[PDB]
């Protein structure tokens, strides 16, 4: 079992300083730590602690005596020796000193294997991309126009990735991490022998232990100790540095950033050595300085350089805070730090926000983390009553207006106070729109307005909320169980009290193993006030991982009942009250969100092609808002929400419970300093305790706070008589103040006028925020006439800045997920490469990088085996033949390979048929020479796998090939099944059944075993049926690492299952060895397929032979979709050129036009008019009866019936067959089912954070016209063609290029192509099989509704 629950490969936990201190002091390791540094650990009785844990102490003593023997000088005390013991933050400038190059062969073998494999496919990939450019533009310089400098191929990429700086460091820390993970795994199994590893490299001695490593560098005479989390963090940071430096070296776009990033890294490493853990304040100041430098180019003189100067002052304060540097040294350091950000384009100035994670993370202490929140929270705060009531009145107005525009424009049930004026009387009587200008006046009457019950909201409305695992704290009596037993044993022995019981329960497991669960009775915990009277309640903080800022270093955890009430209340707020606010543009659809943000940023840019429209953008972060929320400023809003929802007392729970409870920071190695503090309630407001908190907690009750902030923003906007559009995000907000200026004014003067108009709004907003208790400092406020910040992305002058280096920094050598398969890692690398394509990096370079890192990952997995195997035949066969490695890496993942990035994926996110794209890629590789035609013949002639009807129906477009599903998803499904099997919750009484797989197989066979097989129709019908609903509910579980471990423990895997999960990688490699080794003998009729055959025909034939066992010769219809690159034969027209396809026969094309004279980040009058580009089209029914408030079951049944009738026929027998599959989810009869069913024609057949598809730099000025074309598959095809054309236009002028001196026209002639085929459907398809006996959860509300109509 321990071979699956391997130690994590990447950092996921905070670095605890006291853990390392505990390990160092346990074995009496040499150190120069002051008594103040040790904190509470100095007064611990280490004799007893060493008496226990004797294996740990024995290992530590062994490494100590090895250190003494190797370095005799370490015995000297009082720091009179020449060797200095350094803790993690002070070893940054000496990371390159640790080499271990000798007595280390695995990294060298890995590098040699990667080079040998890459050397075989570089030219083929160059030919592939050349052919792609020739086919998509008609010219061979599509990808090389912006660079022509130097074109990096795959071999060049490998050379500059393995030969640059940090490469040796990455190899030596990868070996160290691998050895330490091996030692940890051995220790878990109880081997107890040879658990100390010594490498003893010349000038660098490293000793590896399952607990910590001891690294000594002779060149610098510095010895350091690193725990496992520290080692993971160091190797992750080194890998990120390697990726960033190599990408800067490779891409011409990021070339200027290389030297600046290197100089910044060196400067901050020296600063870290000189300072300690206080250099991460400087790192955060640099994070803010990126935006300060962005604001330095603002046209307005009054707003240019303010943030720059403030951030410089903050950096100087941080530098001179502890008197490490004098004024002149701090000034020189500041100048050196700032000189790396000057003379950079706005895109690059935002791609220096990648270096935040490049210096690791600070060593956290519970006391320091608690100090910040205790300073912010638990503080007196004076609040303005008038501001509170004005905000409440505008809250009422916004809620009323949001209830209007829906519900037939009818006012909610409201009660008017006695001093409402006649105008309010008539407006309530009339039910007209409450004008904000009207609400500003008579605010005393708009307030004191009781809004009665509006929604019949039910806590159990959403089921997915209850299925998400959340951390839950121990009761108030076991609050000391979080700390290590060794540290608290002496305290509990002195006090003569029993040791606290460790707490390991989870919220998800408590919910699932709850016999009597009901949200109606669960909310009574808060409604009846039992939470205030609960003595067991205990809320505690815990250190947050991968956090460098002082704020947000802790996240809180609460008891099971309180957490359940919190999630129920948040869901209640978001479902009904949250939807009423449309003043902010937040939507659950990302496409609409980015369109709204693009329009908001493009408000200010108006071209010459009266009074124009001008915008000034204001962005403020709300991270510190949670600690500053007070009960008095939220009581009226929450009271009105209570009245609206009908629950007498549901909200205001966080503050009321917090003022009566004592909070603490729970860290296993950070016990309270005072050994006499054995109880939480009587603790003092110091150390790790936060006595009587009066503020909020981050994330908790975020919806109410966001609505209050929206009301405040609206109030401020109306107070200054300025038009704004808010976009509050919870942790951030962006405001665009709108004003009307003269058209003839110069752009600088229009911006000045906009800023002058926005000054009053900003003053009113600051005054209102101060009134409600949120003081706005210069840190929070960034005023810019060009850009605003949303979702950590900068919207600069109608674009979105790239930040591709931030994406490339997290491209590591192994997925942190459980299975750790080669396929999962390759998929992660491909996803990161897709992000790089979207974020401005060269598409050709991204393709080469994806191939190179796929090869590198496979070589790493081959030469760094996670689990030792008795038979190494497969591993040796792959290691000795790099051509096999190349063939496997270049083969698409749909055919069994590890190439998860298709050629067409480089241009459009949406892919119709993955198999067609895979076939097109294989044909391209065969034409270039990367692969061989006999590989394609072997794939065509491959023996069908062990597939059933269920796998064909559940996941269409997939061939019958074994080992296409990684062991990771198998582990996730096993965890979900184990959770379902032991579940006893009433809400899931009938979800789980033992014959679920049999029922799914029978239904899939019924839907598929017909005259014509329709995998999409079967997939949709299965998903919308009862069994599909049960599968969805079972898949609602999160299946985290803890959940997977619990499932493996309570339900152990069989020996055969254990072995196959362990050796999935070797089994997959051996399975693909049958096709990537030698030309197999295939059937003679397969020779008809050639490299010139259309990918659609090849895909149809491959699906026919692959599923030959299941179908016995029947063809598969409804899946094929043209490959976007192969479908279109584009031509680019520059100046006097003409389209060859237009002049020769073809007359179908998608017209793309780019005007001339465009210059980004320049005068808006000069360039052609700007507009929101085409980012995509989502779902957008004419049913006989428009049922309002229809349940999910009713909609699912209606869609199932419609799809069945549309696909299998409109005969009465088909209607009876679909009646059963509809009645498995509703209680309709045939007549109501037929009447209520939507129109059964043109079935969509569609079924299954902020990542924009592009920067939209040059796609905003483009002109499109699809008039000369035919025009829901055709709509998807045309949308894909449009997106591909936009991507082609964008890559024609890469982010290195910012001007277009000539007008360009793109045609993308989709005609005269073999992939265009007529679409035929709606034929008669008799069932051919009796309808299976389906068990339906009649009593379950979330699957079946006995009353689907009112
Ligand atoms: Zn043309
Ligand atoms: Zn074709």
């Amino acid at each position: 079992l321990n071979e699956i629950l391997l130690p994590e490969v990447h950092l996921n936990s905070p670095i605890v300083r006291y853990k390392l201190f505990y390990y160092i002091l346990h074995g009496q390791l040499p150190n120069d730590l002051e008594p103040d540094d040790l904190g509470p650990l100095a007064n611990q009785n280490w004799k007893a602690i060493r008496a226990e844990e004797s294996q740990v102490h024995a290992r530590l003593k062994q490494i100590r005596v090895e250190l003494i023997a190797r370095i005799p000088s370490l015995r000297w005390t009082r720091s009179q020796r020449e060797i200095a013991i350094l803790i993690w933050p002070r070893i940054l400038p000496i990371l390159q000193a640790y080499d271990l190059r000798q007595s280390m062969q695995l990294p060298t073998v890995w590098e040699k294997l990667t080079q040998s494999t890459v050397n075989l496919i570089s030219d083929g990939l160059e030919r592939v991309v050349l052919h792609i450019s020739n086919q998509l533009t008609g010219k061979p310089n599509l990808f090389t126009r912006s660079r022509a400098y130097s074109i990096p191929s795959t071999r060049e990429l490998s050379q500059i990735w393995f030969n640059n700086e940090w490469s040796g460091s990455v190899k030596t820390w990868l070996m160290i991490k691998y050895r330490m993970r091996q030692l940890i795994t051995n220790q878990k199994t109880g081997e107890l022998t040879d658990l100390v590893t010594i490498v003893d490299t010349r000038s660098t001695l490293c000793i590896i232990t399952p607990e910590l490593v001891a690294l000594y560098s002779s060149e610098h005479k510095a010895l350091t100790y690193l725990t496992f989390e520290m080692v993971l963090m160091v190797t992750d940071m080194l890998e990120g540095r390697l990726n960033v430096s190599s990408l800067c070296t490779a891409s011409h776009y990021l070339s200027p950033l290389k030297k600046r990033i290197e100089v910044l890294l060196t400067l901050v490493d020296d600063l870290a050595l000189l300072m300690g853990d206080k250099v991460y304040g400087i790192v955060s100041s640099l994070e803010s300085f990126v935006y300060a430098q962005l604001q330095y180019g603002d046209p307005v003189i009054d707003i240019k350089g303010t943030f720059y100067g403030f951030i410089c002052n903050e950096i100087l304060d941080l530098l001179t805070e502890d008197n490490i540097f004098t004024e002149e040294e701090a000034n020189k350091v500041l100048l050196d730090l700032t000189s790396q950000f000057d003379n950079l384009s706005p895109d690059l100035t935002a791609e220096l926000l990648c270096i935040m994670r490049l210096w690791g993370h600070p060593t956290l202490t519970a006391s320091q983390a608690a100090s910040k929140v205790r300073e912010s929270m638990c503080a007196p705060k004076v609040l303005d009553f008038q501001t509170i009531m004005k905000t409440l009145a505008f809250f009422h107005a916004i809620l009323i207006n949001g209830y209007r525009r829906s519900h037939n424009g009818i006012w909610p049930p409201t009660t008017l106070h006695g001093n409402a004026p006649k105008s309010l009387i008539e407006m309530r009587h009339d039910n007209s729109e409450l004008k904000y200008e009207y609400v500003l006046k008579n605010w005393k009457s708009i307030s004191m307005l009781r809004i009665h019950k509006c929604f019949d909201a039910s806590p159990d409305e959403d089921l997915s909320i209850f299925m998400k695992d959340k951390a839950i704290s121990c009761p108030r009596q076991d609050w000391m169980g979080v700390f290590r037993r060794s540290l608290i044993k002496q305290r509990y022995r002195d006090a003569n009290r029993p040791l606290p019981q460790p707490f390991n329960r989870r919220l998800l497991l408590n919910f699932l193993e709850d016999d009597r669960f009901d949200p109606i009775k669960e909310l009574e915990y808060v409604t009846s006030g039992e939470y205030l009277r609960d003595p067991e309640f205990c809320a505690s903080y815990s250190l947050k991982e991968k956090e460098i800022k002082a704020t947000g270093r802790i996240f809180a955890k609460m008891t099971k009942r309180m957490r359940s009430c919190q999630v129920i209340a948040e869901s209640l707020l978001a479902n009904h009250a949250g939807k009423l606010m449309r003043e902010n543009g937040v939507v659950l659809d990302q496409l609409k969100l980015t369109k709204s943000l693009l329009t908001m940023n493009q408000i200010g840019i108006i071209s010459e092609h009266g009074f124009e429209i001008a915008a000034c953008f204001l962005t403020t972060d709300l991270t510190k808002y949670c600690l500053n929320w007070r009960y008095q400023v939220i009581i009226p809003f929450a009271r009105t929400l209570n009245s609206m929802y009908g629950i007498p007392h549901l909200f205001e729970w966080i503050h009321l419970r917090l003022m009566r409870s004592t909070l603490y920071v729970g860290d296993p190695f950070n016990p309270p300093s005072d050994p006499t503090q054995l109880d939480l309630d009587t603790a003092l407001n110091d150390d790790i305790f936060i006595v009587s908190p009066r503020g909020g907690i981050e994330g908790l009750c975020q919806k109410l706070w966001t609505m209050i902030s929206i009301s405040t923003i609206i109030l401020s906007a109306t107070e200054a008589n300025t038009r704004v559009m808010s976009m509050v995000q919870g942790d951030n907000q962006a405001i665009a103040i709108t004003t009307r200026v003269v058209r003839s004014l110069s752009h600088s003067e229009k911006k000045e006028q906009a800023y002058k108009a926005s000054k009053l709004f900003f003053e009113r907003l600051r005054a209102n925020n101060h009134g409600i208790g949120h003081h706005l400092k210069e840190q929070e406020t960034i005023l810019s006439s060009d850009f605003f910040i949303y979702s950590k992305r900068v919207f600069y002058k109608g674009r979105i800045l790239t930040q591709a280096l931030k994406n490339v920094s997290k491209m590591c050598l192994t997925a942190d997920i459980l299975g750790d398969c080669s396929q999962a890692s390759c998929s992660n690398l491909a996803t990161t490469v897709m992000r790089l394509t979207e974020n401005g990096v060269e598409k050709d370079l991204c393709y080469f990088l994806n191939a190179f890192m796929t090869i590198r990952q496979l070589c790493y997995d081959l030469v760094f085996p996670q689990t030792k195997s008795l038979s190494q035949d497969i591993t040796n066969a792959y290691l000795n033949h790099p051509i096999l490695i190349s063939r496997l890496c270049l083969l698409p993942s749909q055919l069994g390979g590890l190439n998860f990035l298709s050629c067409s994926r480089l241009f459009n996110r949406n892919i119709g048929d993955p198999l067609v794209s895979a076939i097109a890629d294989v044909k391209r590789l065969i034409k270039a020479g990367c692969l061989d035609i006999w590989v394609l013949y072997n794939i065509l002639g491959r023996r069908p796998g062990k597939g059933k009807w269920s796998t064909l129906a559940a996941d269409p477009y997939t061939l019958n090939i074994d080992y296409l599903v990684p062991s990771t998803t198998f582990l996730k499904k096993h965890a979900q099944y184990t959770l379902m099997e032991r579940s006893v919750n009433p809400m899931l009484r009938g979800v789980f059944s033992e014959n679920a797989a049999e029922e799914e197989e029978e239904l899939a066979q019924y839907l598929l075993d017909r005259e014509v097989v329709m995998p999409r129709v079967a997939h949709v019908i299965l998903a919308q049926s009862s069994c599909g609903r049960r599968k969805q509910i079972q898949g609602y579980l999160d299946s985290t690492r803890t959940i997977i471990r619990y499932s493996l423990e309570v339900r152990p895997l069989s020996a055969k299952k254990l072995n196959t999960v362990i050796e999935y990688n070797l089994l997959y490699l051996s399975y693909n060895l049958e096709i990537i080794e030698k030309p197999n003998i295939v059937q003679p009729f397969l020779n008809a397929i050639n490299v010139d055959t259309c990918s659609i025909d090849i895909a149809r034939s491959l699906r026919k032979l692959s599923w030959a066992t299941l179908l016995n010769g029947r063809p598969i219809e409804g899946l094929e979709t043209p490959d976007p690159i192969e479908l279109v034969h584009g031509c680019l027209i520059i100046g006097s050129d003409e389209c060859e396809h237009c002049s020769s026969g073809d007359d179908k094309f998608t017209w793309f036009f780019l005007p001339k004279g465009i210059r980004l980040d320049d005068d808006p009058a000069s360039n052609p008019p700007i507009r929101v580009p085409y980012i995509g089209s989502k779902t957008d029914v004419a049913s006989m009866a428009y049922i309002k408030g229809a349940s999910v079951s009713l909609k699912s049944a209606l869609r199932l019936a419609g799809v069945y009738i549309w696909a299998f026929g409109d005969t009465e027998e088909s209607w009876q067959d679909a009646y059963e599959l509809a009645s498995t989810r509703v209680n309709l009869t045939l007549e109501q089912l037929q009447s209520l069913t939507p129109l059964p024609t043109s079935a969509n057949l569609v079924h299954r954070k902020f990542t924009p598809a592009s920067s939209y730099a040059f796609s905003s000025f483009v002109h499109i016209s699809n008039d000369c074309q035919i025009l829901t598959d055709s709509n998807l095809i045309y949308q894909q063609v449009m997106i591909t054309g936009l991507a082609l236009i964008e890559t024609w002028n890469n982010p290195p290029i910012n001007f277009s001196v000539y007008e360009t026209t793109l045609h993308l002639h989709t005609g005269s192509s073999c992939c265009i085929r007529p679409v035929e459907s709606c034929v008669v398809n008799p069932p051919l099989l009796p309808v299976p006996l389906i068990n339906v959860p009649q009593m379950n509300k979330f699957v079946y509704d006995p009353e689907p109509l009112s």
